[PDB]
């Protein structure tokens, strides 16, 4: 196994996957390291079971279809794996945990969000579709952008949106276009 965490690329007290040679910390790994169950396996080698399982998975998707999906135990899965996957940038940092906002010019938005929130909401079973999920993923990036305005700093709502996109397009297997 590593001996750093696949999220944060720290070392610590690591819980190791049985079937890959991946690592994680407790509550890095999405859903949280479970108690018990040898063998273990990572989301990410859950994520490759359900591939190999049902191989036309893989073929292309309309985004207007996935976000209408149900949220059954594949697809809650799926979206543990995506807010995963961007946890993993470490430019996550900046969204992680509740913002607030007081800067000249500025107002802050009606309806904040973050990764931490997010996350407790999948643990809890709130979203009833994946378009919840990926509303509230969209919605942390978008307020970031309206509110930093022309500061530099918008930068880092881009950058992080672009990672939870691609790997949206990726796990989804959302059809490629020009
Ligand atoms: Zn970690
Ligand atoms: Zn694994
Ligand atoms: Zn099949």
């Amino acid at each position: 196994n590593s001996n750093i965490c696949e999220v944060c690329n720290k070392w610590g007290r690591l819980f190791c996957c049985d079937t890959c040679p991946r690592s994680f910390h407790e509550h890095c790994h999405i859903p949280s390291v479970e108690a018990n169950k040898n063998p273990w396996s990572c989301i990410f080698c859950r994520i490759k079971t359900i591939q190999e399982r049902c191989p036309e998975s893989q073929s292309g998707h309309q985004e207007s279809e996935v976000l209408m999906r149900q949220m059954l135990p594949e697809e809650q899965l799926k979206c543990e794996f995506l807010l995963l996957k961007v946890y993993c940038d470490s430019k996550s940092c900046f969204f992680a945990s509740e913002p607030y906002y007081n800067r000249e010019g500025s107002q802050g938005p009606q309806k904040p969000m973050w990764l931490n929130k997010v996350k407790t909401s999948l643990n809890e079973q709130m979203y009833t579709r994946v378009e919840g999920f990926v509303q509230d993923m969209r919605l942390i990036f978008h307020n970031h952008k309206e509110f930093y305005r022309e500061d530099k700093f918008t930068r880092l709502g881009i950058q992080v949106q672009d990672i939870f996109e691609k790997n949206f397009r990726n796990i989804f297997a959302i059809q490629e276009t020009s």
